[PDB]
């Protein structure tokens, strides 16, 4: 679809079989979700943003469905204030900015 | 134009008579620029991202040219690691996400 930016670009995602709301964020390199129980191995990692760094769990090769488009890639899980879909998965679903 | 998301979506902006590089960021409500001395009145504000909050100076009705498209709105100035163009100005240049 085509999404304007008058409101936050929130979409429903499906991950680990659960539905969540997440923000489509072109300013994020990486995808970061709030604390949740995901199956599989994970590695400790740190990620930095506007206010500093947080500790996250890095899950590799995770299936995530974003408005019906499938992606398989890295998901970081940790104490982010908002669920963020970053460029690592926006590219897989063919997302571009247009103006 | 059309901007893909393989790399950070950095563009040249013109503000306060100066040229800068900034990130087009659908995940930001507001526009936040690195420390710069802008003339006029301002209001204190705090803005939050991953990792916490930073203190910024809020300037109103600032003109910014983004790849030749003009926008006028609120600009926050403070110790951000990167210049961020947020939805308050992306809507004015007619920017959409498409997939
Ligand atoms: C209403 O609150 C706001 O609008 N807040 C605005 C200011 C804000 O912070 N928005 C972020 C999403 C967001 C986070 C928390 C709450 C609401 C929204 C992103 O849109 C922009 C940042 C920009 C940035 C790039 C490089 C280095 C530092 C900062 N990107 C980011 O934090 O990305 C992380 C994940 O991926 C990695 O890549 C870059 C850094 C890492």
């Amino acid at each position: 679809p085509q999404i304007t930016l008058w409101k936050r670009p929130l979409v429903t995602i499906k991950i680990g079989g659960q539905l969540k709301e997440a923000l489509l964020d072109t300013g994020a390199d990486d995808t970061v979700l709030e604390e949740m129980n995901l199956p599989g191995r994970w590695k400790p990692k740190m990620i930095g943003g506007i206010g500093g760094f947080i500790k996250v769990r890095q899950y590799d090769q995770i299936l995530i469905e974003i408005c019906g488009h499938k992606a398989i890639g890295t998901v970081l899980v940790g104490p982010t204030p908002v669920n963020i879909i970053g460029r690592n998965l926006l590219t897989q679903i063919g997302c571009t900015l247009n103006f």
